[PDB]
């Protein structure tokens, strides 16, 4: 079992990429306001200061890549 769901890893693997959330939110088939929220909810689980560091959280984790 992970510490995401599916849609949070596949939300930031997409970050990662350099997607907005306009973009993300256009991909996966949600609203922008939804994708924030993800996002906002991860952070505040992984206890860290913003989207660089939930971002590098996930690699540190395994949970992402950098491709």
């Amino acid at each position: 079992r992970s510490l995401l769901t599916g849609r949070e890893r596949e939300i930031f693997q997409l970050l990662v990429r350099d997607y907005s959330t306009k973009d993300i939110s256009i991909q996966l088939k949600i609203s922008e306001k939804t994708v924030r929220n993800h996002i906002s909810n991860t952070i505040q689980k992984l206890g860290v200061s913003g989207r660089s560091q939930a971002i590098l959280e996930l690699l540190r984790l395994g949970e992402l890549s950098l491709d």
